[PDB]
RNA sequence: UUUUUUUUU
């Protein structure tokens, strides 16, 4: 029964050996294959081996869903109630009790816990799971746990790794042993394209057609790059199927991407009807976050939309670029979850061998780092450039982050953390947003600022479906403030609140309920943090300008003037068509982010008055006679 | 001027 499942897993074969390996070495690298089941077993093995006696067993996961899934299964396998001996902790949800002995958590959570307790006294063993994904939190934890083990001999650390990176991990973690566990995974025949494919979208559509018409049963999973590309692919495929007479077997074409509402996301999981073949046209969300059952075919175009930060210009760049080998292999493996399968790679073998990096560049080496830098300074680490990162971030990215924190008053001239800086690090957001919150206290608009900040944290607020695009834009424009997007975000939350937090209201007005529910969770958390720091939450009422004054305290660098050209570097930047300021004239502008997609676009742009810049940032804005 | 992959406190 329950025991039978634990024994079937291969990891049971090395159960005694794992426990001894953990006893023998303080830091152990574990290479776990897909079918190993190390996530739900190693945790227990140590708990049954008596490791639970003086500390807790913590295991990180890079995803919230993964943390709750595995905690549910390990609770069921241990036969206790979730929250008792086996619990989980993620943001807004601490499902643990004084009886908790095994604790699954998000890496983020443990990172934030190490700040208040750098020795992590409550834990006897820490396991870093799915570390091959190389989130910023995981990378930070590598360094911090390495330092912590020297202080704490009793602490035991386990770091899961990919096969290629296992040796690299070992040398970094004091040349400690590597434990490899075999995993049961069904074979996937990988077919490369004979010649390079000029158009990856067309090739993917052609390949879907081929498979459906000429291959044995089984649903297809296609990896594309964005929402517009996927919706265009769905429309095109449907029309090609119709072109053929109704004699040809039904092809159910379903998109999947995070912006897609949870109902429509749910329709992908549903089993296909009799004598029908499903194709799921997906982003990289299907690679790890979404696991779809009964996929036997994968079409691999070979591209992903990748974020890369340019600190010189203070701008993210989203570029469709070739995936990595690791990423390509992950994709292939999705055909092999339910049973044996095939993967059609639309690139030549040479291109896998020579045009694709063996590993995706880690997040820490291509994102803004202000948030990370502030946290590390808060923990009292100072020469961050020399800090023991496994893969060190670009030097310019670290210097700009440091300059940013200096400019906001988080750091003094000597580089050390200020009282403001310490306060700001207790808030979970980029430092520029925490600056604005604390500035809003003095400016008497804290109540509005909190909700606004909360909205900024969220992703995909306004739903814009393909067929009903115009209708969405109309409903969105009812909320537009004359000043632009920040106050528009305020309106959306207030109107949601005033409708009694209705999911119906959201659907009607083409607004993602998932986003609004998260905003309320974020808001409640922020309000608690404000109270702890004795910062009062004050409403500005009608005087909304006070919000705009507060925004300049944090976002003075992100400012532009119409011809728009950036105030600092003079670089041209453009209002995004979604903006409430789009068709409108406004001479002086403030924006939340500068992202380069097909054009350099300001995101969440708001109109400002230059007075507010010299008021809020006196040192950085000089007043001169013309 | 015409619309952003994934994910974390």
């Amino acid at each position: 029964s329950i025991k039978e499942q634990r024994e079937s897993l291969p990891v049971f074969q090395f159960r005694d050996q794992i426990i001894q390996a953990v006893k023998d070495n303080q830091i152990l690298i574990v290479v776990g294959e897909t079918g190993s089941g190390k996530t739900t077993q190693v945790t227990q093995y140590l708990a049954e081996a008596g490791f639970t006696k003086y500390g807790m067993i913590g295991c990180t996961q890079p995803r919230r869903v993964a943390a709750v899934s595995v905690a549910k299964r390990v609770a069921e396998e241990v036969g206790c109630q979730l929250g008792q001996e086996v619990g989980y902790t993620i943001r807004f949800e601490d499902v643990t009790s004084p009886a908790t002995k095994i604790k699954y958590m998000t890496d983020g959570m443990l990172q934030r816990e190490i700040l208040m307790d750098p020795d992590l006294k409550r834990y006897s063993v820490i396991m870093l799971d799915e570390a091959h994904e190389r989130t910023i939190a995981t990378d930070v934890l590598f360094a911090l746990l390495k330092k912590t083990v020297k202080r704490r001999p009793d602490l035991k650390v386990i770091v899961t790794s990919a096969t290629l990176d296992a040796e690299k991990f070992s040398e970094y973690f004091n040349s400690c042993p590597i434990f490899t566990i075999p995993g049961r995974t069904f074979p996937v025949e990988i077919l490369y394209s004979r010649e390079p494919e000029p158009d990856y979208l067309e090739a993917a559509l052609t390949t879907v057609m081929q498979i459906h018409l000429t291959e044995p049963p089984g649903d297809i999973l296609v990896f594309l790059t964005g929402q517009e590309e996927i919706d265009t692919a769905c429309e095109i495929l449907y029309e090609r199927m119709k072109a053929l007479g109704p004699s040809v077997p039904e092809l159910i074409i379903l998109p999947i991407y995070s912006a897609l509402p949870s109902e429509m996301q749910s329709r992908i999981f549903e089993p296909a009807p009799p004598g029908s073949r499903k194709v799921v046209i997906a982003t990289n969300i299907a690679e790890t976050s979404i696991t779809i059952d009964y996929i036997y075919y994968v079409v691999d175009p070979g591209f992903v939309k990748q974020n890369a930060y340019d600190p010189k210009l203070g701008m993210d760049s989203l570029v469709v670029t070739p995936i990595s080998q690791a990423q390509a292999n992950q994709r292939a493996g999705r055909a092999g979850r339910t049973g044996p399968g095939k993967c059609f790679r639309l690139y030549t073998e040479a291109a896998y061998q020579s045009e694709m990096l063996p590993t995706t560049i880690p997040d820490i080496q291509r994102q803004n780092l202000a948030n990370t830098i502030l946290l590390l300074k808060a923990m009292g680490i100072n020469d961050l450039l020399r800090f023991d990162f496994m893969d060190p971030p670009p030097v310019n990215t670290m210097l700009t982050a440091l300059e940013e924190l200096y400019a906001l008053g988080a750091l003094d001239d000597e580089g050390l953390l200020t009282r403001l800086g310490r306060k700001m690090a207790d808030f979970p957001m980029e430092p520029s947003l925490s600056k604005v919150l604390i500035a809003s206290v003095d400016k008497g608009c804290s109540d509005e600022m909190v909700t606004i900040v909360s909205m900024l944290n969220l992703q995909q607020i306004f739903y814009r479906p393909k067929d009903k695009q115009q209708q969405a834009d109309q409903k969105k424009a009812k909320f537009h403030d004359p000043t632009g997007d920040h106050l528009t975000l305020l309106n959306v939350y207030n109107a949601w609140k005033n409708s009694g937090y209705s999911n119906a209201w959201c659907f009607e007005n083409y607004i993602q309920a998932r986003a609004m529910r998260r905003a309320r969770d974020v808001r409640q958390q922020i309000v608690k943090i404000m109270e702890r720091h004795r910062h009062p939450i004050i409403s500005c009422g009608r005087d909304t300008d006070k919000i705009r004054q507060a925004l300049c305290a944090g976002f003075f660098r992100n400012t532009a003037r119409k011809d728009y050209k950036t105030l600092t570097e003079g670089t041209p930047v453009y209002l995004h068509p979604s903006s409430a300021l789009f068709g409108k004239q406004a001479e002086w502008v403030l924006y939340h982010e500068l992202v380069l997609t097909t054009k350099e676009y300001m995101h969440f742009t708001t109109a400002i008055e230059p007075k507010w810049l010299v008021e809020a940032a006196p040192t950085f804005f000089k007043l001169a006679p013309t």
